[PDB]
């Protein structure tokens, strides 16, 4: 899968 940090 894909994966996204927002901080
Ligand atoms: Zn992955």
């Amino acid at each position: 899968g894909s994966n996204q940090n927002n901080f």
